[PDB]
């Protein structure tokens, strides 16, 4: 079955209306999800219904949504409103079109541009964004 | 395969032992699972084993718990102990009596009612509650 | 026409954590095929066949705190996941390839700053919550 994990470690930047960028590619199965590291696009060449989940740890409160072909997606928008705790969010949506691309964006966050942190609680270097997607139809 | 997205975009408010309602359904796949648009009702029609997702996001610290048929499920709790943040959990089950009802319950929050906040870290509306269930055997 | 295989663990406790242990979980959820097995009171998820696994994890813990999931004593590339506030949910999801059997998932203070972690199975409310949980399916 079709599954793709994407990850980035950095300290990145995202401005109002700009995607969040994955430096690493996690296992990737199938043929349908594909992702070109350093981008913040997920190709998806393959009709029917995705899972895709998002966390992202930022140094600020933050707003970000799924958005599908540069539309945000129904249900696809999550923030949160305490500084240096984790947005996370899960959603499915339907591709109707293929290529479609699934990105993550900063659908305006108050603080306008957001600085990801990929070194809260420890010492060591943390995912600071991540998007896990498989289909289920 | 059968899945299920259901989520809100209200800032509800949920007494102790009221369930959260979605007003929106996502994609839904199969014939197990359902929901109608303004309950906090999702159909469990086939038995088996289902994974479930859930996402709250709310004024204040809080406890929720997914039940089956008005019971708990064992696992199905979770709690945040910070104002605007999120609480989130994922729990698998076992259905075995159909049709059954899944719901997110306040159970139980200390603040009492919790009311939920769809305008968290931005200026656009946030998905407030959701839930993302499939069926792996 | 089943052969999925799945597990979901979890715990209930205010377990503590020094840096460089393993959550443990003391309850099974639901399992389902052969691949996976957890035996309760410890934190080893042992896999048993070779492919591709997506793992969640949850951590409600007293104090920020920097956790990752390790396969052998190793930890995963993206795997490891922090929170810069107390008292708030640590939540990852990562997949990766078990390319050796049998092969075992921890989750482990790869170090918090604060030191040794202590969970918290109370937080927002009167009933014991989850304080730590890991759900995990095999994709390839």
């Amino acid at each position: 079955t079709n599954y793709l994990y994407v990850f980035d470690t950095t300290n990145q930047s995202i401005a109002v209306g700009s995607s969040v960028t994955f430096n690493t590619n996690g296992p990737i199965t199938g043929t349908a999800l594909s992702h070109i590291t350093g981008t913040g696009n997920i190709i998806i060449n393959t009709l029917g219904t995705y899972v895709a989940e998002f966390q992202l740890q930022a140094s600020r409160e933050n707003q970000f949504s799924l958005e599908l072909n540069g539309t945000p997606i129904p249900g696809g928008r999550f923030g949160t409103g305490s500084p240096h705790s984790i947005n996370q969010g899960t959603a499915a949506f339907t591709v109707t079109v293929v290529p479609s691309t699934l990105t993550l964006i900063n659908n305006t966050s108050s603080a306008g541009t957001i600085t990801l942190s990929n070194s809260d609680g420890g010492s060591l270097t943390n995912v600071s964004a991540s998007i896990s997607i498989f289909q289920v139809g």
